[PDB]
C-alpha cells in the first residue's frame, strides 16, 4: 500500500497550498499583536521565536510561540521531574509578578492574557481562555491562533538535558555543540490536584531545525540523488494518530496521546538509522512501516523517553496507563494489516 500513502501525502501537500492566505491573516494579527505588547514593561522584549501546526489535518488551527529573555534566570527543578521547574532570579521588569522569590506563571498568565483580550476588543477578531496554550484566538470565520508564552534564556541548558540529543552519529558532535548553545525556553504549566507555578522546558526550536535540516549530507533533499522520506514519514504518523484520535473521539483511550509522543519517537528513529541511504524516498513503505512499528514497540514496553530529556518517560504509567496504550497498539496493528483504512 505504498502508493496510498503517497496518495495521503498528495491530499497533505494540497490542503498546504490553500492555506497561505489564512497564515497571511494570522501573520497580521499577530504583528498586530506583538506591536501592543512590546510597549508593556514587562513584555518589552516579546517576539516570535522562530507559525506551525500541531494537527497536520486542521490547517485552520496555527500554533504561534511568543518568546520574552529573562536575563539571568534561576532554575530550581520541581520535584525531580527534570522537565518541570520553579523559576527564580539571580539579580527586574518581572519583579511584579513575583511570589517570593519564584516567578508566579498564575500572574504573568493573567497579564498576558489581559493584553491580548484588550487588543482583540480594539480589533473582527474574537477571544478565548484556553496555562500553555494561554489563548485561542478566532480570526474570521474559521481560523484559531493557540499562542503560547515562553521564557526564553540564553543560559546553559540545564541538567537534565546532558545526555539527551544524540544527535552524533546522525548530525555530528558538532552540530550538537552548536545546538545546545541556542538558548532554551520555559512555557508556563503546572505539574501534579497540581503545582502551579511550575515552568516546563521547551526545545520546539530544536526540533524544528533538526526536521528541515535532517541528513548526514548537508545537501540530503537539495537534489534528485538525495531525495529522503524523513519528513514524509513523520507527517503519516501524525497523520495516523491524528485520524485515531478523531475516530474514536468516545473513548478515554487516546486522550492522552499528542503529535509530541509521535514526534519524540520519530527523532529516535532518526538516531537508530542515521545513514541518510537508510531513507532513500524509494523506501517510503518500509521507512514508514519501521516507524509505525518503533512507536509501537515504545507502546508496549511503555517507554518514550523525551529525547532532550532522557529521564523523562513520556509513556511512563504515571502518565498513561497501559490499558490505553494496548488499545492504541491494537488499532495501529488493525490498521497497519489492513493497509490503513483509516487514511481515507
Ligand atoms: C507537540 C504537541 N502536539 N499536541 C497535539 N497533538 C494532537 C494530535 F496529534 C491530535 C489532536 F486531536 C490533538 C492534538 S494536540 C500538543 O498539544 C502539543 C503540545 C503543545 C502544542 C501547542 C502549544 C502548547 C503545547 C504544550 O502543551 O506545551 C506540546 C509541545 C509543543 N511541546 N510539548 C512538550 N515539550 C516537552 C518538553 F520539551 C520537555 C518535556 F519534558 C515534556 C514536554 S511536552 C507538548 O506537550
Ligand atoms: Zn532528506
Amino acid at each position: 500500500g505504498a502508493s496510498k500513502l503517497r496518495a495521503v501525502l498528495e491530499k497533505l501537500k494540497l490542503s498546504r497550498d490553500d492555506i497561505s492566505t489564512a497564515a497571511g491573516m494570522v501573520k497580521g494579527v499577530v504583528d498586530h499583536l506583538l506591536l501592543r505588547l512590546k510597549c508593556d514593561s514587562a513584555f518589552r522584549g516579546v517576539g516570535l521565536l522562530n507559525y506551525e501546526h500541531v494537527k497536520i489535518s486542521a490547517p485552520n488551527e496555527f500554533d504561534v510561540m511568543f518568546k520574552l529573555e529573562v536575563p539571568r534566570i534561576q532554575l530550581e527543578e520541581y520535584s525531580n521531574t527534570r522537565a518541570y521547574y520553579f523559576v527564580k532570579f539571580k539579580r527586574n521588569p518581572l519583579s511584579q509578578f513575583l511570589e517570593g522569590e519564584i516567578l508566579s506563571a498564575s500572574k504573568m498568565l493573567s497579564k498576558f492574557r489581559k493584553i491580548i483580550k484588550e487588543e482583540i476588543n480594539d480589533i473582527d477578531v474574537i477571544m478565548k481562555r484556553k496555562g500553555s496554550p494561554a489563548v485561542t484566538l478566532l480570526i474570521s470565520e474559521k481560523i484559531s491562533v493557540d499562542i503560547t508564552l515562553a521564557l526564553e534564556s540564553k543560559s546553559s541548558w540545564p541538567a537534565s538535558t546532558q545526555e539527551g540529543l544524540r544527535i552524533q552519529n546522525w548530525l555530528s558532535a558538532k552540530v550538537r555543540k552548536q545546538l545546545r548553545l541556542k538558548p532554551f525556553y520555559l512555557v508556563p504549566k503546572h505539574a501534579k490536584g497540581f503545582q502551579e507555578e511550575t515552568w516546563r522546558l521547551s526545545f520546539s526550536h530544536i526540533e524544528k531545525e533538526i526536521l528541515n535540516n535532517h541528513g548526514k549530507s548537508k545537501t540530503c533533499c537539495e537534489n534528485k540523488e538525495e531525495k529522503c522520506c524523513r519528513k514524509d514519514c513523520l507527517k503519516l504518523m501524525k497523520y495516523l494518530l491524528e485520524q485515531l484520535k478523531e475516530r474514536f473521539k468516545d473513548k478515554k483511550h487516546l486522550d492522552k496521546f499528542s503529535s509530541y509522543h509521535v514526534k519524540t519517537a520519530f527523532f529516535h528513529v532518526c538516531t537508530q538509522n542515521p545513514q541518510d541511504s537508510q531513507w532513500d524516498r524509494k523506501d517510503l513503505g518500509l521507512c514508514f512501516d519501521n516507524c509505525v512499528t518503533y512507536f509501537l514497540q515504545c507502546l508496549r514496553t511503555e517507554k518514550l523517553e523525551n529525547y532532550f530529556i532522557p529521564e523523562f518517560n513520556l509513556f511512563s504509567s504515571n502518565l498513561i496507563d497501559k490499558r490505553s496504550k494496548e488499545f492504541l497498539t491494537k488499532q495501529i496493528e488493525y490498521e497497519r494489516n489492513n493497509e490503513f483504512p483509516v487514511f481515507d
